[PDB]
């Protein structure tokens, strides 16, 4: 129908001839149209899940507030993800947990059961949520926050990530994506709480090509400059976000850890051990080769199998994935959106009239 006051209608029956809207589409900086034309189903489904995260999102900024646990954000936030992507095993979901780091942690914590943070006025909060059809994924992330101090940080880690979606192409080297991203991002610099910074880009995180069911096909979009001089390809999707920081400009693991994925290279691997046979089945059946995390074991009814979870890391054939955090006292920032780098042109798939 039209979409409800609270979203509740899955994107696919607002759209029923089964076409959904595509993003933005630009320029790079025949045969071709023919080609573009052969994936078209491929696009359409990136463009599927990217309606749905445009809509989540919206929702999402409407009611986030101080005062609120991180659990309740991130479960009122999938509550509506699953719904709008009209979840269905691996055919549609949610392509990986709810990023909500907070502060000098910019990326990859989510709460475990029994958390009990509260987000605060003065908090920068980094919401990562990503959806999928069919194992299109949209990885798509922006900064909330509440106080204006840190205004000046967003927009330069905004202006950033736009900076590397223009650059980026069919062609381009993922090194000089790096170099233009972090001359834009380092032109910045900010006033909180009567220190003043020049914005840095946290060096060891990346952009990075993206699979079907898999978030990090292999390719890294450097932040920074010195990175590889390996080219952008026709037909790739790349997840290109920036991330800014006030602290030392690098990320080290932190915290009790949330997210993980099993390995994509790894194949079956008999186990008897009971419990630790079960949680792969478990793993197996509902996320696949897609990030999970505690939360959503807990969902779907396990208990007792931290240790099996345990096990199957030290296996190799799960990864955990801690949370990412600069030094204690400093302030990231990120944003993300999901590009296609279709035959005859660039579209900024998850483009919204937000950000
Ligand atoms: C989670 C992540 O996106 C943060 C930013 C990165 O540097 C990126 O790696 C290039 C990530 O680390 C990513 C894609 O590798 C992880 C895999 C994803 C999940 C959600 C655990
Ligand atoms: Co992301
Ligand atoms: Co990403």
């Amino acid at each position: 129908k039209v979409q409800t006051d609270p979203p509740s209608v899955p994107i696919c029956d607002l759209y029923p001839n089964g076409v959904f809207p595509k993003g933005q589409e630009c320029e790079y900086p025949e045969e071709k149209k023919a080609l573009d034309q052969a994936s078209e189903e491929i696009w359409n489904d990136f463009r599927e899940a990217a309606e749905a995260h445009r809509q989540v999102r919206k929702y999402v900024m409407s009611w986030i507030k101080p005062g609120m646990t991180m659990i309740e954000i991130c479960e009122k936030l999938e509550d509506c993800s699953r719904k709008l992507i009209k979840e269905n095993g691996l055919n549609a979901g949610l392509a990986f947990p709810t990023g909500c780091s907070l502060n000098n942690c910019a990326a990859h914590y989510t709460p475990n059961a029994g958390d009990t943070t509260v987000l605060q006025y003065d908090d920068i909060c980094k919401i990562d949520f990503g959806t999928h059809i069919s194992g299109r994924i949209i990885d798509c992330a922006f900064t909330v926050t509440f106080n204006p101090k840190y205004d000046t940080l967003l927009k330069a880690v905004k202006d950033a990530t736009n900076t590397g979606i223009k650059c980026a192409g069919i062609d381009v080297r993922l090194c000089d994506v790096g170099e233009a991203i972090q001359e834009v991002m380092e032109s910045y610099e900010v006033e909180i709480d009567g220190k003043t910074y020049q914005v840095k880009p946290i060096r060891n995180l990346n952009g990075h090509s993206i699979g079907q069911y898999r978030i990090h096909a292999g390719k890294t979009v450097p932040i920074v400059k010195g990175g590889e001089a390996t080219r952008m390809e026709e037909g790739e999707v790349y997840a290109i976000e920036t991330f800014g920081s006030t602290g030392k400009g690098v990320v080290h693991d932190d915290m009790e850890c949330s997210h993980y994925m099993k390995n994509f290279d790894v194949g079956h691997v008999p186990i008897r051990l009971p419990r630790t046979k079960h949680l792969l089945n478990v793993i197996n059946e509902n996320f696949g080769t897609l990030a999970f995390c505690r939360r959503w074991l807990d969902r779907l009814g396990e208990s007792k199998y931290l240790m099996a979870l345990k096990n199957l890391c030290d296996l190799g054939i799960v990864d955990p994935y801690p949370p990412l955090c600069d030094i204690k006292g400093s302030y990231t920032a990120q944003f993300e959106h999901t590009i296609l780098l279709r035959p005859t042109c660039k579209e900024v798939v998850s483009r919204g009239d937000d950000y």
